[PDB]
């Protein structure tokens, strides 16, 4: 036969495989039409009906991110200084910062991040109407790609640690109970548990108050987030969730307790000995118009106030113990307004069972004030906008409302609104929904707030830097104070008032508190984690320093890093006075190891920079100033000289004089190439100096155990491995090098650093830890995470040094990666989590981070998200939506326990080296335990790259299906594992142990 | 000496951004920031009512334009995808995955070239396609958070990149010479109408050869209505100059004045002339007009859309007309009826105009429209009124000027029946009044010309769908007079498949056949004709990219269809003899953590710990036989290994020979020894054993051979002399770099190989270790010079590959950017590598680099107003500084208007070759010469950074890399987030490196005095 020639059926297999063209291809227009209906994945703009979506309660957010695409977007922030983003958010979260840690796979610090500012960060990043805050701001609004989706990523980290099942602890800078003094035992009293109550009771008790109480009028708690934001927006879960965390720190809610004349009153408060009291009840009571007076649900009627708290208790589990149905909502819908409410109205509506839904309101389409992406919830379900329109009168016929009669508004020319009376709407209608705000017009409510002062617009006034209000132990903030639009802004102000309320306690007891207001951050057991280590007699008080690089230029540096938290730094090399060096510039220049991608997350650096410009003397005097301010943060000093014994004496001795912890010998700027003069330079060095040093080690060398094994025989107490790659980052189309010099455009051979070079790092130090067993190794080489890092404890360092990362960012990355080594240690201790690959739960079938429905019409039915089978899948969906509009829901838990420790959290002693079991030779490597790949239709997205590799550089062993564009992995798969390294949906395809004959192909 | 580790009081003040962990929660009041947010809002504001002012204003509004920073990364995301629906969706069937692939791979030329090749009008539709209901729509990428790729900014970006490069089109070079072609293809051939699809169809049938082809034009102008009615903020009038320009390189030729008409132009006087076939593209000429507005006249305020489109055109798309045309005065109120996409282009022509307001009012709901999206959100942002459900019913005139038009209500019923309300009525006060009801064809004199073709019921031409042939055989006719297309992009696709059957008919007329295949020509341009062959140690390579030994060569069945996607060169996979066969495990082949968790294309690495070739000997020798036989041009080099031992390398290296290969290329990996005598395990870590090798394979062949080197030595150099010194004929630089690629959170590796979860060190390939592989093939080279180099090592461009052959390599190895893709990269290598010498022949193009023109002020790509108020104010694009701009901009294009002069658009004359186009041999090794110690690197010559505000985008990036990784020499401002180097900079260039956007940060000489900092 002819062996390199594809048989029939291989050639069939290849029929959709990427071929050269060498014509133009002929298609007809009219063909071209047809066959656009097979592919479409997004809406048709000629479609104009509905997707059925009664009782369909499925998340509908555009932003909600599942783990790849949130990894994907964290990476794309700029993460920038002074962030314009962070101004724009009202609980001023440091979204640079959270979004740092989930780019470095960081969940746990990121959700601590977020909950430190916003104890409801998870509703928050689920319903903050971000356009108008802080995506308003993003810088990279200014690029095509446009802003980051903020919200999404502040979902999804909080739901990780939601996931997680770790609960919020006390305060632990607080002295212990019963040491804290007498006035943090005041009574305090919250009215209604909504976001500013639950915010203000959180930071009270993070202050350390012991007797706080929210008082609830319902049997419900979390306020609108409860009662009216619809399930498809935000889970009834997400509240208890928040909810629990605060209970967490000790605050009471007592259910079924009003503020009212008859009920709870300030001066009943005052009686019984309650010492402040924060106001939180928002605005209870529907805005209402005459034209509606006496009509019933029955007859059509409802005001918002009616209307989504009857949705919500049905949809919502848990939420009202009961169960409820929807409310019977078929027809055509008018729901009149256009603030925030209506567009929940009009959605919602369509859940009831609504034919047809018209927003209808008395300004134009500019007037709208409802945020873009609310609106567009609206437009994508089809709802009619019927703009100037005002009401009149509704039409009742036969006990039901049959019509509303509308006047068209007309701005004149002055501005002024004015009605038409000559111009008339008849607009048929079913059922009418109110959707014009909510106020607080119950007079007991109000007399129950004596004496308290009210303003012009009947709401409590407070001065707005403090929330507090006329009388000095009441304090008022969120809806019932009318500045807050959003969860966020309410929550602002139970913050804002936490400070004021505290001030006025402590005050009142005697005791003075800050001039500078400060709340404490958020905590859970994670935070407890011991990450120190101990290697070569020296303590660190966590395993990340800084590499002897460019972030240690000045010793002032190193003084900012100490106060941010790194655990140790080097100096920058320096040397003896005759080796004064002056360098050039250009001299550091970016990776092009990932293409052209800019800004933050270069995957590496090349450099052409020499020892340090400043002098020893300027060295040692730092050295000196820096153990004498930080005496537990390790400072090693890096020196350099030629291959002279009198030198490295000096240098060494001059150095450990200073007060350096210990030294590195910079071989690797060649002397530490060669194995005798690296052992020489250690014995000189060993017999100059008693503290500990650590040579150094080069990676451009044949074989780096010959050169560690030198060092340590010349007496270094261990290795630093490694220093930077020899390469030349590339050249311009012209041929002039980057970095250019001077007028001759010259250069010469730079070091590579950053993530491209991690696994030669990675492979020098197991291979020095094999060779060398329990030989203190310090590990350099593209750490940039917690979890590169305990990458390199696992392969056998003890201490981790930082270049590139903090060159790719700023200092405060150490927060970061100390929260993430604590999380990745906590998380070992869980058994429950024990399926989770660090802080990553398992993947689950997913479309756009959507889980996908378990419904058996659905799985094995070769039905890809696109065109006519995209459409089957919606009428699956519907038709299971209307099944479950008859059977029970079972209850969460009433509410859900913590998962526990079940063995010791390991210290980092008890991690090191613990990868070195899996290392060894290719024929310790079974080959009869061989794998094959094997796809999940429901998470792929029809790309064919799977396809596409394993036909021109793999085994021709994937059928991709021309019509559904589903890949099958055959029988003839070798499992070489290229399809799933190029697939670009994480865990879609996954190796498993191959169950048929294996023969490898031997072509003959 | 003061305390030397601490920041002196002005060093802290410029730190005072710069960010700091935080101990406490901030405090900061609801009603504060209510006040604060305005200052950074970037963003359109949702209680903004107020329509800023666009008067005289035809700047670019698309939000898919697309600057090359945009461009690369937008396209570096795209799947690339098989079979792609996008390219299902896309009328004229672009390769869009291909084209893409060529952007990303910065080869803006070969994406061009196969835009143009399958739609002449490739510009044109990169900016107007409504790509939501037809590419896009198709995209893989809707199921990703992140969305849809921009197919229509990216088919822009590249070919606007090519207009740029002033290079013409060719007559098709697959033809005879003119004066050998069959007298058949000088028919005489007639186009009506120079629009869209006659342009096209004129294109394609000049591409087949046909050389007397003449499009007769009722206007003054040419381009249809991309020229007289699509707003020039969308699609500006010197990008239809382009196209046409590129269609009138073929010989076609454009006479305007004359009309296809009773008593001019009729189908049976172009039968009299001898015409031999006749193509119909007039469009629809005229307005759908309405009884209402019978008599209403422009002075008094009333337009169709085919009379106020037109005079908008005229007056600001410079070189339509000889008519310096003032902008219609349209102050006021203005309605504009119907809700097509002409109506949103009038509503925001009107503004353009001058309007005070416009109201978009239309007979049927929102749900109902029928525009893209794209469309309906461009008059939304600018702040046009929509009106659903009236229909008009009168227009109120007084004192000779419009001054109302009132409507009746619309409503449907159960039987979804559109009725009318008269009792609900609207009086809407107006000063002009534009209706976009749609367009037609009812001239009598203009149809009677088309007799006696047979038109439907609609009044319209009939054509088989599948030719665009009409009721008479020598007629055919497309775009919008036959009423399928809607779009410019199908009817360019209209006229494309009539070319085709126009050709077969003329054919036919003649006594020819032609093929049963339809054969388009491709696009072609001088670019394409550049010779990119290279010989090496006596070999001739058609192109210097070849096939590394690696998995896309597992089998010789890929090395055929790789040559037949037009690869140069292929290895085979390493083979070796019988006894020394293997089984390879599985898994053995990951992908790289060395850019982060990117998933997808462009995997910046791989690792592997595969084996040699798990097929035998015979099967490769009798492969490379085969191969040989059926592609004598192709380079096949065998790859081959053994133990240390004469007789085998001997015996393997004559068997290979033996079967034909061109030459064989040693794979030094097998172990010998203990392995760390300070030379490590390998046999191409040892120069001694190396030396041996190439002298037994030289004593056994006589066809050249390579030594293939291991970046994981020492000094690569000292094998490669040892190589040489054996005998090779080369060296290949290089193999994988040893590496761990990682581990996961519980310590197990990744590849880890059976129940006990082990692996082994693998090699690391990929653009991640191309860094190793330049400095090792130019440290050979300078060491070595003359001794051939074929380079392996990250290779994935035309570019890439290109930065090789400077450093000394002659022909180029590729593996991971198949394994990241497939075969077909070729043809972007190909192309990428001829366009890339050709521009070095073009001086006018000596500022760019490489494909990338010098890089424009610009914001989101788009370049910024060169207004002397607007540049050094300190005037960021966000908040109160924004609106401060746009008030700048608004002043100055009104006194742009009160001053109407400027009407010199360039007339395009295309750039020649000033010296001959560099072959590939006159490159190699021409960047060595900046290559030296460090030593030779001047330390007098310093540079600083400076920072251009205007393309600045305000992160603050480069200030945190200086205060945390350099000099702390860059003030951020507290207000403007604008950052100023200031005279500490020392140069290092880390600002520069971490900025996001392109060439806003340059190192320019130093002019103040430098001293280093010493500290002491
Ligand atoms: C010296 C000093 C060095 C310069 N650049 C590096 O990457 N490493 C060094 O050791
Ligand atoms: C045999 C063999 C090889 C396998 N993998 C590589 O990366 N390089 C080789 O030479
Ligand atoms: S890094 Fe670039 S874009 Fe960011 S502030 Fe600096 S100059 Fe501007």
């Amino acid at each position: 036969p002819v062996l390199s020639k594809d048989v029939a059926d291989i050639e069939s297999i290849l029929a959709l495989n990427p071929r050269t063209q060498s014509h133009a291809a002929l298609h007809s227009t009219l063909a071209k039409k047809l066959d656009k209906k097979h592919w479409k994945r997004n809406p048709d703009k000629n479609c104009f009906h509905c997707e059925k979506l009664e009782n369909n309660f499925d998340d509908i957010k555009h932003t909600t991110l599942g783990e790849r695409g949130a990894l994907r977007e964290a990476m794309r922030c700029l993460k920038c200084a002074d962030a314009p983003c962070q101004k724009s958010c009202p609980t001023h979260l440091d979204i640079k910062s959270f979004i740092t840690s989930i780019s470095n796979k960081n969940y746990y610090g990121a959700a601590k991040m977020i909950f430190s500012d916003n104890p409801l960060g998870l509703t928050c990043g689920m319903v903050c109407p971000t356009s108008d805050l802080c995506v308003g701001g993003c810088n990279l609004y200014a690029t095509e790609e446009g802003s980051i989706n903020i919200g999404g990523l502040q979902q999804f980290a909080s739901e990780v640690f939601k996931a997680m099942n770790i609960p919020q602890i006390r305060n632990p800078c607080l002295p212990s109970q019963e040491k804290m003094p007498e006035a943090y035992s005041a009574k305090i009293a919250l009215l209604g548990a909504g976001p500013a109550s639950i915010s203000c009771a959180s930071f009270l008790a993070r202050l350390g108050y012991s007797d706080i109480t929210i008082f609830e009028k319902q049997e419900y708690v979390g306020g609108l987030s409860t009662s009216e934001i619809p399930q498809f927006r935000l889970p009834y879960d997400v509240v208890n969730f928040e909810i629990e965390l605060m209970k967490d720190l000790g605050v009471k809610i007592i259910c079924g307790k009003s503020l009212s004349e008859n009920e709870i009153t300030l001066n009943t408060l005052k009686e019984e000995g309650y010492k402040a009291a924060f106001i939180g009840i928002g605005l209870p009571e529907p805005k209402t118009d005459d034209i509606f007076q006496g009509l019933t649900q029955d007859q059509g009627f409802y005001t918002s106030k009616d209307f989504l708290p009857l949705v919500a208790k049905s949809s919502k589990a848990g939420m009202c113990a009961c169960h409820s149905p929807l409310p019977s909502i078929r027809g055509a819908v008018i729901v009149l307004g256009a603030g925030d409410t209506a567009f929940d109205c009009a959605t919602s509506a369509l859940r009831c069972g609504a034919r047809r839904v018209f927003l209808v309101f008395r300004k134009g389409f500019v007037n709208i004030r409802a945020v873009p992406e609310e609106v567009e919830l609206a437009k994508e379900e089809k709802c009619e906008f019927l703009p100037f329109l005002s009401p009149r009168k509704v039409i009742v016929k036969g006990g039901r409302i049959v019509a509303v009669q509308f006047v068209r508004t007309e701005q004149d020319e002055t501005g002024k609104w004015n009605e038409d009376e000559d111009q008339i709407v008849h607009l048929k209608a079913d059922v009418v929904i109110s959707a014009f705000g909510s106020v607080l017009r119950d007079p007991k409510v109000k007399e129950a707030l004596s004496p308290i002062k009210f303003n012009r617009w009947d709401l409590p006034e407070v001065d707005p830097e403090t929330m507090q209000t006329s009388e000095p132990w009441v304090f008022a903030g969120g809806d019932i104070v009318g500045m807050a639009n959003t969860t966020v802004e309410s929550v602002n102000d139970g913050k804002q008032a936490s400070w004021y309320i505290h001030k006025y306690i402590q005050a009142q007891y005697g005791a003075s508190v800050s001039a500078k207001p400060e709340l404490p951050l958020f905590y859970t057991p994670v935070d407890l984690v011991d990450i120190s280590v101990e290697m070569a007699g020296l303590k660190f008080i966590n395993p990340f320093g800084l590499a002897s690089a460019a972030p240690t230029t000045s010793s002032s540096m190193i003084r900012r890093a100490f106060e941010a938290g790194w655990g140790f730094a080097l100096t920058k090399t320096f040397s003896l006075d005759k080796d004064i060096v002056t360098n050039v510039s250009p001299r550091i220049v970016r990776g092009t190891t990932s293409g052209p991608m800019y800004g933050p997350g270069q995957s590496s650096f090349l450099n052409i920079e020499l020892i340090s410009e400043k002098t020893a003397a300027y060295w040692c005097q730092s050295v000196t100033e820096l153990k004498a301010d930080f005496p537990d943060n390790i400072v090693i000093a890096s020196i350099m000289c030629s291959y002279n014994k009198n030198d490295w004496m000096e240098l060494s001795r001059k150095a450990e004089a200073s007060g350096a912890d210990a030294l590195e010998l910079n071989l690797s700027c060649a002397c530490g190439q060669d194995p005798e003069l690296v052992r020489n330079i250690c014995r000189w060095v060993r017999q100059a100096v008693q503290i500990p040093f650590f040579a150094k080690l080069t990676p451009n060398v044949t074989d780096i155990v010959s050169i560690a094994r030198a060092a340590k025989e010349g007496g270094a107490d261990g290795v630093t491995a490694t220093n930077t790659v020899s390469g030349l980052m590339g050249l311009k189309a012209d041929g002039t090098p980057w970095p250019a010099v001077g007028a001759g455009k010259r250069t010469t051979y730079g070091g590579v650093s950053g993530t491209a070079i991690r696994p030669i790092a990675l492979r020098a130090v197991t291979t020095i830890a094999r060779a060398l067993p329990g030989f203190p190794i310090l590990a350099t080489g593209g750490i940039d995470s917690a979890e590169s890092g305990l990458q390199f404890l696992h392969s056998g360092a003890s201490v981790l040094q930082v270049c590139s990362a903090v060159q790719n960012q700023d200092f405060t990355v150490i927060q970061d990666y100390c929260t993430g080594l604590k999380a990745l240690l906590y998380l070992k201790s869980i058994e429950e989590l024990q399926g989770w690959d660090g802080q990553s739960p398992g993947t689950e079938s997913h479309q756009k981070g959507k889980p996908v429905p378990r419904i058996a019409e659905l799985m094995g039915k070769k039905l890809p998200n696109f065109g006519p089978y995209l459409e089957q899948r919606k009428k699956i969906i519907a038709e299971e939506k209307m099944r479950l509009k008859e059977q029970n829901a079972a209850f969460p838990p009433l509410e859900r326990k913590p998962f526990i420790p079940k063995k010791p959290i390991p210290a980092i002693k008890d991690v090191i080296g613990k990868a070195l079991q899996y290392l060894g030779t290719f024929g310790e490597l079974s080959n009869i335990e061989q794998v094959v790949a094997v796809i999940d239709e429901e998470m792929c997205i029809n790309c064919g790259k799977c396809y596409m590799t394993c036909n021109d550089s793999g085994y021709q062993a994937i059928q991709f299906d021309p019509e559904t564009h589903l890949p099958t992995v055959t029988d003839t798969c070798t499992g070489c594992t290229l399809c799933l390294s190029v697939c670009p949906i994480i865990d879609c395809i996954r190796m498993v142990s191959r169950t048929t004959p294996y023969e490898p192909k031997r072509g003959l």
